[PDB]
């Protein structure tokens, strides 16, 4: 049940047309069948760390009474670019749960930096990932510096396989308690930034939760998702891209096309 050869040639053609590298790992949680293409290479996380950030906050809420309801107040100076929720509550503040929702569902950069600070920074999120058995994931920096996406730089990277493996543990496995797991799933389900990526490859009658990342350089963008096809076990997948030149543009269509190939590889309709 290594079904990559069904789609290995098509993946090569897609990345050749893209002009960069495409990394995919897709897992059929029923059979354990998998599709791998560059699944062990490091790709820049960009915003995609925010989903894991939200899961780490949910993990801490299992042990720390009232953490989700804590009001957080922040100054104008916290409002880095692409903070579309936290800019509307500057004068009021937001709860930890609302920052978590905004980080997942709007990719809110201020909200992400505020939650990172609650966990003790990039090392604290890295420590949470180590605790669920993820030895690949590393966050090194804050928003926006983590977006540099420098070729060969392992800072602020993971692998498609490690991302998929961790996403499965947190959404479908036992890394979170049942209520926290369902909150994590509900946050990803309600994401607004991913309609042109993995969701574009999935029929309307299937449930999907995703988290996007877009670095804005080096044709670097991504998406991961848990897909619930009707009448079959859920699919977990990660689609990451990078390109050699700083000027190179990311492509949402390439991410959708890659997700389509992964689902075709797993034999899902
Ligand atoms: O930090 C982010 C977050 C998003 C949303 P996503 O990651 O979940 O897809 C984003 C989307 C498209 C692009 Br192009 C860059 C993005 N960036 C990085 C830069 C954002 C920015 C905006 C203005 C000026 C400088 C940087």
């Amino acid at each position: 049940h290594m079904l990559t050869n069904l789609v290995a040639e098509p993946f090569a053609k897609l990345e050749q047309d893209f002009g960069g590298s495409i990394g995919v790992y897709a897992m059929d949680t029923g059979s354990g069948a998998t599709v791998s293409y560059r699944a062990e290479e490091r790709f820049p996380l960009c915003s995609s760390f925010k989903g894991f950030l939200a899961a780490a906050v949910l993990a801490r809420s299992q042990q720390q009474a009232g953490l989700l309801d804590t009001p957080i107040r922040y100054g104008k100076n916290a409002l880095v670019p692409w903070s579309p929720i936290s800019e509307k509550y500057l004068t009021t503040g937001m709860t930890v749960a609302e920052l978590s929702a905004a980080a997942v569902q709007y990719s809110d950069n201020a909200a992400a930096n505020l939650l990172l600070k609650e966990l003790g920074g990039p090392a604290g999120l890295t420590a949470f990932m180590r605790s669920i058995g993820d030895t690949t994931f590393r966050l090194d920096r804050w928003e926006l510096e983590l977006n540099s996406a420098i070729p060969g730089d392992a800072r602020d990277t993971s692998s498609p396989r490690a991302v998929t493996e961790s996403l499965q543990k947190l959404t479908l496995g036992s890394a979170l308690a049942a209520p926290q797991r369902q909150q994590f799933v509900d946050w990803l389900k309600g994401n607004t930034t991913g309609n042109h990526r993995i969701r574009a490859a999935v029929p309307a009658d299937w449930a999907v939760g995703d988290k996007t990342g877009t670095c804005g350089v080096y044709g670097t963008a991504n998406d991961y998702a848990v897909v619930w096809p009707t009448g079959r076990a859920p699919i977990v997948l990660a689609v990451y891209t990078r390109a050699p030149n700083k000027d190179d543009k990311h492509s949402e269509a390439v991410i959708a096309a890659a997700a389509r190939l992964a689902l075709e590889g797993l034999g899902v309709n």
